[PDB]
């Protein structure tokens, strides 16, 4: 359970993201795909992309980055009271997209890295720890739904 002070740190940096949702989504997906290429293989939509320059030039990838970060921002702004938002995401990512929990750990690392690059003054260690906690809570609650459905592994 995050404290109120931890949530304020999370949402203070997140408010900085929402000024350029699409640029953050590109950086985060690109980092994810470069750092963990098995993740790219889960997107039929993106698996033709073989270079970082091709990734950066894809408008469809940029669109999907906005989809991802819009869903995550709606979850973070619930401060843990996010059952209604996680249900459908857990269900589609477990049963349709077939995304292991571990890949959610990978994208959490990419989110943290990109927020540190773009917002260092609002993402010192206290905020990095709080955001780590927020993303861990996201994964914990998604993993419980995966387990229900038979996909925790
Ligand atoms: C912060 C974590 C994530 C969030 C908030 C998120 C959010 C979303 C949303 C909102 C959609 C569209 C609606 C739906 O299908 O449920 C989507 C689609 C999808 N997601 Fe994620 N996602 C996350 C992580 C991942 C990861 C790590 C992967 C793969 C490694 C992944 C793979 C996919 C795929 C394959 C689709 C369908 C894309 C398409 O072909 O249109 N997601 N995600």
């Amino acid at each position: 359970v995050l404290s109120e002070g931890e949530w304020q740190l999370v949402l203070h940096v997140w408010a900085k993201v929402e000024a350029d949702v699409a640029g953050h989504g590109q950086d985060i997906l690109i980092r994810l795909f470069k750092s963990h290429p098995e993740t790219l293989e889960k997107f039929d939509r993106f698996k033709h992309l073989k270079t970082e320059a091709e990734m950066k030039a894809s408008e469809d990838l940029k669109k999907h980055g906005v989809t991802v970060l819009t869903a995550l921002g709606a979850i973070l702004k619930k401060k843990g009271h996010h059952e209604a938002e996680l249900k459908p995401l857990a269900q589609s990512h477990a049963t349709k997209h077939k995304i292991p929990i571990k890949y959610l750990e990978f994208i959490s690392e990419a989110i943290i890295h990109v927020l540190h690059s773009r917002h260092p003054g609002d993402f010192g260690a206290d905020a990095q720890g709080a955001m780590n906690k927020a993303l861990e809570l996201f994964r914990k609650d998604i993993a419980a739904k995966y387990k229900e459905l038979g996909y925790q592994g």
